[PDB]
């Protein structure tokens, strides 16, 4: 029938009949839950060896035609039907089938749609699609790359956009980004005993080296793209400096605050994930959004795992350090996000904080029951490192499940590669 | 075989063996996770109205019989062999069993450490139990709950403690406390179009003028206990003022704060559980523990539904309160937090801070993998609602699971009470 949702701030309730449209098993069983598990096997779509059993991809492929050409307001039937059959030739004749660029642009941003994670999804619309599918070589791979780094960028005015490669074939001829992310800072380990960078690229960082890349032994060196066409082995390029636009942080109240040296890229550009479509599937496809200030002030900046920043910005404000219970960890934590904040906003680069960010995806909610049922959400990510129950998607209880189409995880490719 | 959980701070990894002594059916499905569902069936135990099927009754008596037995470090086998005889004798002779004093005793700390969605369970072993299953009057059951309460606050120095009244017998025998908590604060809808309050608790507050109770329409008026004994109606009982501990709010820079007329029950106590154990249900079985900051500060203080008083802290702290962006909530919200901690530090009432909170509980789950492989944990539970990744408890992946014995919620009375 369908499931009862209710928001415990406004009394609000919710129906939710679109889980009834989702894939296979997901994260959890039926004596336990794991939503709480990062990269599940739900969230993750690996290898393969030969292309797709058609079995398999006709059904999905018909799905998708249909629901494309259900989508929009007063369809083309002759169309629709015309579209099917033409399919099915090209499934029967030549294994598998191509997307018309129409058919990917609607694929891109429903599959947006559908993350589970996104907050900022109610721009779901406004997404500019880069095709890539006519690619061959990394050379190739890098200089779209760089065309849609600096498109994203715009010079502060974050675009939102994605470039979809050569999809998978038999599934040894794969396109991957070996990078997490278009643009990430460096980690080593330096002979001190410390780190420097982001510890969360160590095993990376190393790669990189391997592979021959120059390492700037910094604390802000962004990393290179590490591109793999084709089956091939994977290439490094350095990216272009005058690409990456980055944002150093001052507060405006604390002026010593610059004085700790710090800054983050303007670019949150996922690299690593597969786009699934209709049977299809993109092993290589980078997209964007803008960043919301706590994923660089909370999360980048004060993690143990990655730069941890915290004891010393307690430090430099006062703060008994010492003492748990003076809840200094609460004052700074607040302090480095309006920096992060005001920086961006003096420096006339996109931003949105998770007090915003937080109640345009609840107008985003509403409006995604209205138009269609339901909105697969994931609670877990989707409140703020901070401030929890302060934005109003803490009270919100939601449903987590798995459409079509879809971006998911991968497997690593430094374990499953085959090496020539 | 055992599921893998890792800590993304520390980078640890652990293994969940313990699952696997999980009940029956949780919250999710096949397809879709729910674990943001505040209560689920999977949580609730419900009414009966014949007793319990033996067939049921004595697998889960042998298995706590033998749970039981098998918890001390050189078990007594003569015993144990004599209790599981005496229970079947019992069980066939009675229609049901009695627990011992050191069975209920073991069940009640066992059960808090099942207990998924709390964060205080590295105390689990320190807990006093009143045993009331000799009651049958209402009178005796408010008698009781007087002396948990005056036990329990011990002026300040809280200690954590529960009292167990009659078991569940046929199902039309239920001793059951109508109220949520055992101090709580009521909410009445004002002529001026406000609330005054607790939000929270205006359909209960109803009930209880229904039942001829003296409303004070104030904002911190302590509600009366509402008593079912046996199979009978509810009486209604004022809590002797001299009981109720409160605490008044006053910030140690910000003189303007205690002028705001603040203050919060020292005591935290759950009313409206029922505890499982061994095919025996007992559905009255108030206990407390002690409070975590947050809990006042944050949700009490803070939410829309609740007492929501961010938006005047703000303004009373300068901030720009029409510019979501400033993060003034973040601001306040903090400042809020101390104020708690300090007038409860102040005034020699015990508290928590949510920050060692956090860390005793990451303590207490290696204690417990390492202790029986696992610990049934509900991350939305248990990360504080606020400073979210700040805490250790973020970055734990955790699994959810009911065990046995264990505190499940219940249909709330009015709903399922058949009036004499
Ligand atoms: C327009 C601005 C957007 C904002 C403000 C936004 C914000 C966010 C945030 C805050 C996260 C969590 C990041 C983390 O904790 O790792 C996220 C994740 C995600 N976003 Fe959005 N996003 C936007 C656009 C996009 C776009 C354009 C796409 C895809 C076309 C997208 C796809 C996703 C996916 C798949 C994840 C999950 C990543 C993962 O699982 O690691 N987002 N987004
Ligand atoms: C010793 C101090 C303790 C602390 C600091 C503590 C703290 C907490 C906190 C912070 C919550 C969440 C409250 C909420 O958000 O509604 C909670 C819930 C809970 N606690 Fe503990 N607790 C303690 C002792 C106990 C004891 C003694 C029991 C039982 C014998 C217990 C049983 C539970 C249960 C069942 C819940 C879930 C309540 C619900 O689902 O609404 N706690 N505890
Ligand atoms: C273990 C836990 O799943 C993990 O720390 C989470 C929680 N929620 C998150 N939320 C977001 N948006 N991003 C994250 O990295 C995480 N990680
Ligand atoms: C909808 C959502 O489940 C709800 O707001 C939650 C989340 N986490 C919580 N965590 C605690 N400890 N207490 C709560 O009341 C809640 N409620
Ligand atoms: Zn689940």
């Amino acid at each position: 029938q369908y499931v009862r949702i209710k928001n415990w701030g406004s009394g609000e309730i919710l129906h939710d009949t679109l889980h009834h449209k989702a894939t296979s098993d997901f994260t959890c069983k039926s004596k336990s839950c794991l939503g709480s598990i990062m990269n599940p096997k739900s969230l993750t779509r690996g290898p393969r060896d030969k292309p797709t059993p058609l079995e398999e991809l006709l059904p999905h492929a018909i799905e998708f035609i249909n629901q494309y050409y259900g989508s929009f307001k007063e369809a083309k039937i002759e169309e629709h039907l015309a579209r099917l059959e033409a399919v099915t030739k090209e499934i029967e004749t030549t294994g598998t089938y191509q997307l018309t660029l129409d058919e990917l642009i609607f694929a891109t941003k429903m599959a947006w749609r559908n993350a589970p994670r996104c907050i900022g999804r109610i721009q779901w619309s406004n997404l500019q699609v880069f095709d890539a599918r006519n690619c061959s070589t990394a050379q190739e791979m890098f200089q779209h790359i760089c065309r849609h780094i600096l498109y994203a960028t715009n010079n502060g005015n974050i675009r939102s956009a994605i470039t979809v490669f050569p999809q998978r074939s038999d599934g040894k001829h794969d396109f991957r980004l070996w990078n997490s992310q278009l643009i990430r800072y460096a980690g080593y380990q330096m002979p001190d005993g410390t780190i420097r960078g982001d510890a969360a690229t160590l095993e990376f960082t190393q790669l990189c080296i391997d592979l021959g890349w120059k390492p700037r032994y910094g604390r802000f060196d962004v990393l290179p793209l590490v591109l793999q066409a084709d089956g091939q082995d994977p290439e490094v390029f350095e990216i272009p400096p005058d690409l990456v636009l980055e944002v150093t942080m001052e507060h405006p109240k604390y002026e010593w605050f610059q004085e700790l040296g710090l800054k983050w890229y303007a670019l949150p550009a996922v690299a690593n994930m597969l786009l699934e479509v209709g049977g299809l599937e993109f092993p290589a496809c980078p997209f964007n959004g803008w960043y919301m200030g706590t994923e660089i002030g909370v999360r980048d900046f004060c993690d143990t795992q990655r730069y941890n920043i915290l004891e010393e910005v307690g430090r430099r404000m006062g703060l008994e350090t010492h003492t748990l219970a003076s809840l200094w960890k609460d004052r700074a934590v607040t302090e480095i996000n309006v920096a992060v904040l005001h920086s961006f906003q003096k420096q006339n680069v996109t931003i949105m904080d998770h007090h915003t960010a937080s109640e345009s995806f609840m107008k985003h909610m509403q409006n995604e029951y209205r138009a269609r049922g339901g909105c697969p959400a994931d609670w877990i990510w989707l409140v703020p490192p901070v401030s929890g129950s302060i934005t109003p998607v803490f009270h919100q209880e939601m449903l987590n499940y798995v459409l079509s189409p879809f971006y998911y995880y991968q497997i690593e490719p430094w374990k499953t590669h085959i090496w020539q």
